[PDB]
Formats: structure tokens, sequence, C-alpha cells
């Protein structure tokens, strides 16, 4: 009944789908690849998790495989996408988690080996995006690979659907305050290509570019070309904030823009886009699997045409599990 | 001689205020009072600082006294400041750093005690407020009691001067990213009027309601109910950063924003704000003496309307040395 | 079973209460706070920076603090005596203040119609205990009690099994412990304690502690052969004892290993832990245990010098063992 | 200030060391290898320093060359450290920073390309160990090869040698509570041979295994086999301490073991070894040179034969200059 799940990659992204789909229950993880860890090492890295506690079941190594809750998955550790032998070990579906296969030509080399579809657990240059609660009923049965977009992207684009769908945002401008990442380096070290991410990140606040604000524009089409932003890595080991300035066309007083999106919280965006009137900060929301959190309290008006929002995200949990959500219901359309 | 000042409070403003005052020789430092810290415990607060590092010069108690540099400061322990004896020290002007008398009504009480003029080391609801180099030609002798605004609005000001002179700002909306401040708690404690800010500062982001940006609106009236903002607290010991969100009149191109603003920090706001196109992070302002340091490379533009301007603050250092600044030029009209 | 009155609802105080509603050892019908009123005390229990959110139900109803839809009646009382403990129900009292810890200051609470009054921290004269170590001791004479230190309690199931089985000739401990509410955010006043007032995120502050003295008194044969101190470092909660000893029988490492684990599985379960893993930290957050021995951090330069390691959830644990104790106490009225 | 140095890594400790060497002027950096350092981005990371601020000087990229307060350095980017021109550069001593070439084997690779003598900044399993102002005099001009032990032995061994040399350790058990360090990650993620070094560096206390106390054996030969230990990583950006239990041949009142390290502080052990009673904490020692600082306050008496000391160092500071040292102490030599 459930769709077969294998998951390249067992870094952050992939250990956290591979937890999202036994807590939840949606999908059956079948297969892993991992070319660098071992399976006696997935074990632990699986079984304890300085974030989100430790694994609630069993996680063992039995005749070659990883065991959890007694469900037997299979283990590769093949370099190269093309050789995963998914469709021997069952995987019908693949998670591309590996962060350098992002491309439709990349990510494709699991149909190779016998996998149906292919989720990109990040943004892609050219593969379909999706959003689960602003676009996912535009998926259809003829596209193989597609991508889930990233956690950012996953926090704005349901609060900016709702935001456009009532008063029409004009243009807007984001700014994320996001916890530190496993691209960032404990002590000031290399980072070749991005000089402000290889400094120490316990010591600093780091401003970073993120194309998730523009990545919003393809998931929400009449919404391209009018939004931008950039980001502040701080030093937070996880739960991220995302802060909206946005310009609207119709006049919104700050109590009817906190109607419309606490009844959308209530309804076709139940479990995505959550609302909160209570004194939270970024620690209520660890291990949250909503997408966003509207903070009704934290955002603040100049006037009824000029706004800055506030929303949190789990920026590993929320996302993880929209992952699993978008292959459930993918899952449920063939 | 140069103007002889009492410092009242020993806290994170008043230390910084002392050293200030000392390394920049602009004035001399000859009474302080605190009642809650004991002279011996004084020389330690003063000699190390985790932020700054150890004082550069000498520090010791001896006959009563505080003595920096070979310097005798008196010292008090006055829980009621109309009380504080300031005349009979030879303070002339009293910096007010407790941030509990920033009416002019409660900081006026240094006047009962022989001050001349008093100095608010913060926001104050009816006080003439000052940004050295934004409005500091508007202070006059029959201003007693005066205060220098907050951190977070020498920073804004100086670069919202700079933008509303070019361009015109019809609108913005700021965020600051805050590091940890005295008021915040190590883990979850209470904070009966804010509740947020009762939430452990190294676990969390925590929003906050800042006046900062109204407050521009009073140093430069023409931007007045033209700005609004908030702030997250993150856990970094020190140096903050706004990021200006803001419509513009005139249109402007990000490379003419650069261009004007690194003219006026080679100019008339030299040594107030900076500007660089370096990639730099928090770290790189520990103890830098600007108010504000606009960071060319981290802001974007969507279009030559509506753009988002970054710059960085040591919230500390810059503030300390600009309440001497201030000082130092309402000396020199007596 | 047993009604219990809380004083003070800072860290201590507001973690025993959500330990008592995770079972039913005890019931909580009182909490004294005059600093908290009842509209923040629904707000500072049921979000935890720390532990998560609380998993139940948490309103303010008709004056009372109502959780999982339990009420209990709430003071604002200054002086401990003035506390009406007996007409709000409670039998026992925790202290959880920290200010009232003699036997005198803390004997207040009885004025107020509590029948026993338990401090939950280090007292100079109340009796100390530790669960699993020296709890067979209590006796109904004794109507002021202190549940010692969570460091103590940390260290003290771990001394009585290595004492028990290769005697401990001297140790001196050092306690690697999690920032607490004492601390500061940035460099402040600390008037008593001057490093203590050190900013707490930018600093390894070393701090002197009574916990490997205090072992001494619950295991009487270990007075005067252990002392300590402790260095705080920035993380937000679980801290680690590391036991220097000498040993008076030779012990091989596998030995200590064999003892500790074997009291783990048995007559400590549930109080002394044991593991092999490579684990850190964060393993522990919202763990239970008194103490957690880690075998694979400890080193051993010979048969009679080792260096023990054990973790401890300085607030869960600790928390958990006020509401064991008070189970106890309740067994034997 | 004259034997002419190349420096293979530009890591942490080879940036630290060529800083030392600049700063100091005891000897003259000619030449930098590292392959995946180019030129442009080691002017930004010798210039910005989150730890320990800007470089006090000039640094510029010049005809190649990485040109540091006016002087030309010539730059290499080998990933085989036999193919480094060293002598046409005209480095006469190698310091081998990089922490994968630490057997007088490896680290012999110096040797084809020109170098006359080679400092490995780590332990090494065969290569001679010295620790500057315990066994400094032991070095003669036959050792081609030598190390300087690491950060945590050149702390230990001066404070074990003056406590040793009074009144004798019987045996020891060190613990020391770490900064962090660049092999450590920001949140849990892949270290296949050191499992918890894998886990959050923000979030975790971390037990680690350290050589060091058994270093100190070979350094001072009479303390072969009578000392061992263990670390802790704990998150702070720099400086660490160290926690020395040990038992003692004589009996040595506290005051008597104070007395013993102030005189060797204020004596032989100047600069080495320094000595304090002041109310300390890490911050303190922020940019301090000391090898080690023993704290008198601190540390705590069982009796007079069992005793724990307590010593500071700055892991990049102290040792770093301790390299340079090394190398003048050699050069003198010549």
């Amino acid at each position: 009944g459930k769709v077969k799940v294998g998951v390249n990659g067992f870094g952050r992204i992939g250990r956290l789908v591979t937890r999202a789909a036994f807590n939840s229950g949606k999908v059956d993880i079948v297969a892993i690849n991992d070319p660098f860890i071992d399976l006696n090492y997935m074990v632990y890295m699986f079984q304890y998790d300085s974030t989100h506690g430790k694994f609630h079941g069993t996680v063992k190594a039995e005749n070659g495989k990883l065991v959890i809750n007694g469900n037997p998955i299979t283990i590769f550790q093949e370099r190269d996408p093309s050789k995963i032998k998914w469709g021997d070990a069952g995987a019908e579906y693949v998670v591309e988690s590996t962060g350098v296969f992002t491309t439709m030509e990349k990510a494709g080399a699991h149909l190779q080996g016998g996998a149906k579809r292919v989720i990109i657990s990040a943004p892609s240059a050219d593969a379909p995006m999706f959003v689960m609660g602003v676009n996912h009923e535009k998926y259809d049965n003829s596209l193989k690979i597609i991508s889930n977009a990233s956690c950012t992207t996953n926090c704005l684009a349901p609060l900016a659907k709702v935001i456009h769908d009532n008063f029409g945002i004009v243009e807007g401008l984001m700014t994320t305050v996001h916890a530190i990442t496993a691209t960032q380096k404990t002590v000031d070290g290399p980072s070749g290509k991005l000089w402000r991410d290889g400094r120490g990140a316990l010591q600093n606040i780091i401003p970073a570019s993120t194309g998730a604000a523009k990545a919003v524009g393809k998931v929400i089409p009449e919404l391209n070309g009018k939004l931008t932003g950039m980001a502040f890595r701080v030093p937070t080991a996880n739960v991220s904030v995302v802060d909206l300035t946005c310009r609207l066309e119709k006049p919104a007083k700050y109590d009817d823009i906190k109607k419309v999106v606490k009844q959308a919280s209530e309804g076709p965006l139940k479990g995505i886009l959550g609302y909160t009137e209570h004194q939270v900060v970024s620690s209520d929301f660890n291990s949250d699997t909503h997408s966003s959190t509207f903070d009704a309290g934290a955002g603040i008006a100049l006037n009824d045409h000029f706004v800055k929002l506030i929303s949190w995200y789990d920026n590993e949990f929320g996302y993880s599990n929209r992952v699993v959500d978008l292959m459930a219901h993918m899952a449920s359309k063939e």
C-alpha cells in the first residue's frame, strides 16, 4: 500500500527524511545509498541526533542491512548514481539528497538503476519545483524527476500564497535569520566559493545570498520577479525565521492579515502553515513539522499597504516531512 | 580644562563610556555612582572585559577611590539619584546610564546634586535626542537634559540621512539582528513585562519590539512616521546589524546607492558612517568605533525604488564613543 | 497520592511540577511565587526551551493553574511562614527558591500547615538524601530534609559502587557544568562570586562546589576523602562529572565496567545508567537518570588510579529524584 | 630575526605561525604552500580573523606573491610535499602544519625540495618532541626533523616540570576542557574515525582522547608512564584549560605550590609559564602568548600529597608563538 523509497545520501537531509518516513509511516524506506558512511556508522548517526533526540524505536546492523523497527533496508555504497540497483532493492521513488545531482540530467541517473521517479530534496535549475499546499496539485504522472524546492522556499511560499490571494503582493523583500548548517565551519576555515561562509559559525552573524524568495515566483507564477531577499546565518543549531517586508495592492489592516492567515492554517494548509499569537521563540518550533508558522505578535505594519510578516520554520524537520508528504501525494496519483 | 564627568551606573554602558572617556581623552571622569558594585569589584569589572579585552592602561583601588591611569575617581553608592553629590566631586556633566531614569523628570534628579547637564545614554520619551553626524548641530546651551538615542538609532539614522538626502525615503521597515544584552537570561527565567526576553538567550532567536526606527523620525524630522521596525536577539556576545527595507522616491541603481554612501563615509560622516565592499562578518566589527558601517555586498535591490540596505554596528563600542563625542561637542558650545 | 506544595516557580520548581505531572507518584495542589503571576506561570510551564512544550494542557481558570484538568492553588507570599499550605491541602512542601536552605528557614513552611519540607538544594544542617544511596536512612521523625544537589546525585551513586567494590582511598572531582540561571548573558554584577558574573556565552568559568564533599555526608565512610571544583561552559543543559580516584583494591578498567553495569541493571536501575556508546552531552537531554557512567570516556593510569566519567541531565534527573524522594517518604507514613 | 622559513598549509596553525613570525620579527617567512587556498583568498584569510582580530599591518597580492608588511612571499600550490621547491624560494626551515605529514618519513618529504630542517607543528609518533622552556636545550644540529608537540602538551609540560622538580609527581591524570577546533562539525556530520567528534560542536560537550599527558612523559623522561588523561571539547571559539590531578612524592602545602610556580613564572619560565591569583575566566587569555598560565584560585588540594592544579592556554596564540620561538632557538645554534 505504501510506496517503497530509496534515499541517496545519508547526510542531514537523508537521515531526517528517513526518520520522517518511519515517524509518520506514510512511505516505506527500503534502500539507502552512501559511499562514505558504512553500515555500523549509519546505525549510530541515525540512532542519536543532537537536535531531534534519540530515535524512538530500534536501530541495528544485521546481515549487511540497516534494520529500523524490524524493517531491513538494503545499503549501497556507490559513488556513481547510475550504478545504484534501486529496482533490485524494490525502491520505486528515490530521494536525491546529496545536493550535487540537482539538475534533471544528473538526478535522472537513478532511473538507469530502476527507480520510477526521483524527488530532489533541494532547489533545481530545471526540474519542476513543488511546495506542498501551494502547487502540489500541479504535479502529474508524466513528471518523473521533480524538486521539493528548499526549506526557506517552503516557509515563504505558503505565507506569500495567502497574502497574495487576499491582498495582492505588489513587491516584497525577504530576510531569513537562519540556523547554522553543515556547509559552515566551526572556526575560520576555507570556503573558496563563498568567503563569508568559511568564517567561524559560533562567533559570527554571517550574511549570505539565497534564491529562496526568487524561487517563490516559480512556484507561484503570478509572483515571478516580485520577490527577492537574503539571509543571515546565526549561531543556533536549528530553527530559522523568515521576515517578509511587502507592499500590498489592497489595503490590509494587521487584524485582517491575522484573520486570513488563521483561517488558511485551519483549512487547505492545515499542518503546512501554522498560526500563533503566543509569545514564542525559536526553540518552541524544535521538531515542529509545519513548513511555516505565522507569528502574529512579532510582525509590524507601517500602514495598510506596507507590512513586515514573520514566520518560523524548523529548517530540518518541516522540510524532511514535506519530502515524505510529496511522495505520499505522488503515490496517490499513480 | 576638559569637562569633568560623573557616570551614574557601572553596568555595561557606564563601564564602556568610562573606557571610551579615558581612551579618547576628550573628557575627564571624576565621579561614578553605583549602589550595588563596591570599589574593589569596580576595579575587576573595569580591568577585565570578555568582549573588548583587558583595559590598555592601569586601574586600582586606593584610599576609597577608583584610580584609572593615575586619575582618582570619587565613588558614590546612592540608590536615589537626587542624593548623589556630583558638585562635591566636581562633576559638571552626568551620564545617566542605568536605563531607569530616562524621562527629563527622572534624569533631572542629577541637577539637585549639582550637575550642570545630564546626558541620558538611552532613548527618552521626552528629552531632545541626538545622533552625532545627523543632528548634533541642533544642540544648544539651553538644553540641560538630552539623550544620545540608542545604539540601533545611531546605526540607522546616519544611513537613513544619506539615503533620504539623495533619493528620498517614501517609507521603510527595519529589522535589527541584535547581539545578546544584559537584560536577557542565560536559561528560561522571569521577565514579567516582556515574556519572550525571559527565554534562554543561548538557545533562541527571540523577536523583540524596538522604537529605534520610529526614533529616527525624531532625529530626522522629515522621516517622522515613515519608518518602523522590530528586532531579533540572537546568541552572539556583541556586534549587531540593521536591515533597512525601503521604498525610494527617485530611482536609485544599487551602484548609485554605493557611490553616495561611500562619498558620505569619506567626507561629512567620516568616523560615524563606514563603508565596505569586503566579505565581512560580525566579528570584523569587534571594538569598531563607527556608529554604522554600510555592507555593500550584503544588500540587495528588487528594483530602482525598492531596496534592502545592510549596516553593521558594534552596539557597545560605537555607542559608548558617541556618548563621549556628544559631551565633547556640548562642552565646546559652553 | 501525597499532596504537595511547591515554593518557587523558578527552574527547579517548574521542572519538579513537570515531573510530578508525568506520573501519579505525587499530586501538586499548591504553588507559591510572589514574583510570577498566574497567566505568566501558564506560559513558563507550557513552553520550555530545553525540554520542549509540555505534552498536556495548561490554562488559567478561576484563579487556579490547571494542568491536565487538575487545578492548583496559587499563592503570592514573600514570607514562607505566611503561606497557607494547610488550607490548600499540601502535606509536603518542596522548598525550591534556594534562599531557605537551613532547617530554621525551611521550617517556616510547617507554620502554614505543612507536615514535611523537602529542600531541593544542599543544606548546611538538614539530613541530606540521594535516592539509591541512603534514602533507606529516611525516618518519620525527619520533618525537614534535603535532596542534596544535582551534582551530588550524579557522583554519589557512582562513588557508592566504586567504594563498595574497590574502596576509594581519596578522590578529586571536576564537573563540566551547563550554564545556570545564576549566570549572566554578558559581563555583569555577581558581588559574592566575581567569576560567575562574566559572560556565560563567551567563557569557560571555574567555580567552587561542595558537591564532592557532600558525598562524604551521604556515604559517611567517604567523609573527608573527596573534594572538587567545577567549570561552567556555554551549553544550555546536561553536565558531566569527572572523578579521579585512588582505589584500595586493584581494579582493572574492565572490572570497574562490570560492577557499574551490574549495579545499573539491578539495584540502581533507573538511577545509575551505563553506556559503552559514543555518546555526547545532547544524548542525555531529558534523560531521567541521576548518573550515567560513560565506559568509553574514562581512562585508567594503573589498577589503583583512574578517571571515571558520568553524565547527568542537571535539570531532569534531579527534578525526578525530588518526586521519587517524596513518593518514598509517603510510602513510610 | 634572520632564518628564512617556509610554511606548509595555510590552515589556522599555518596562518597564526605566519602572524606570530611577522608580529615578533624573530624569523622571516619567505614561502607558503597550500594547494586549496589561492593567493587572493590567502590575503583575505590572513587579514581578517574572528578570534584574534584584523592583522596589524598590511597584506596584499602583488605579482603572484603574498606581500605582508612589504615582504614578498612565494606561494606554492602543491599537493605532494616532496615537489615544493623550498630551496629555490630560499626557505631554510619548513613548518609542516597540515596535520597529515607528522611522521619523520612523511615530514622528510620537504628535504627533497631543498629545506634544511622541518618543524612539525603537531605531535609526531617518532620525531624528537620539544616544549620551549622544558627540553629545548636538548635540541642539537643533527636533528633535521623535529616536532613542537601539541598546544595541550605545551600547557601541561611547563607546569608538570615545576611540580615534579619541587615535589615529584608519583602519578597524574589530566582533563583538558578544550575550545572547538577545525576538525569539529557545526551540526551532526561524518567523522568516520572518531564518531563523537562528528557531533554538533555548538550543541555538545564532547569527550575525546588525547595523547597530550602521555607526551609529557617523552618531553620530561622522568615522567614516562606516570601521566595520562582525556579531553572534553566545549562550545567556545578559543582558549582551553588543563586540570591536572596528581599525587606528590614530597608533601606540598597549596601555598608552597603557589610560591614555586610564581617563582618559575618570574624567572626561567618567564613568557612561557604565567601565574595569576586574579578571578580570571577563559576570555581573559584571548591572544595571550603564554604556553600555560597557572590559576592559583581555581585549584584545590585534598591533602599535602593529592592536588588538582589548573592552567589556562590560548590554544592558538601560545602554540603558534612557541613554533616561532623554537625556530629562532634552532637558528641561533646553526
